């Protein structure tokens, strides 16, 4: 019984995704910041048990994890880059 929202929600941080973006639905905030970490292979380090609260109520939040719930939510990179997607291993 958790029906009765405005469009899909941000899988990230909640915010109303703005369509399927990556294989996973995101908001448009998620949606760049996934790439221009994924497109440029980035890798922060969240300075927590990798435990913030990445949430759309909130300001600029941790990197790391809100880059990882990516990963973890089921946004792929792959997709990040059209074309063809080899494997370093
Ligand atoms: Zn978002
Ligand atoms: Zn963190």
């Amino acid at each position: 019984g958790s029906s009765g929202s405005s469009g899909i929600e941000c899988v990230v941080c909640g915010d109303k995704s703005s369509g399927k973006h990556y294989g996973q639905f995101t908001c448009e905030g998620c949606k760049s910041f996934f790439k221009r970490s994924v497109r440029r292979n980035l890798t922060y380090t969240c300075r927590a048990n990798r435990n913030c609260p990445i949430d759309q109520h909130h300001r600029n939040q941790c990197q790391y994890c809100r880059l990882k719930k990516c990963l973890k939510v089921g946004m792929r990179r792959e997709a990040v880059q059209r074309g063809s997607g080899p494997s370093s291993g």
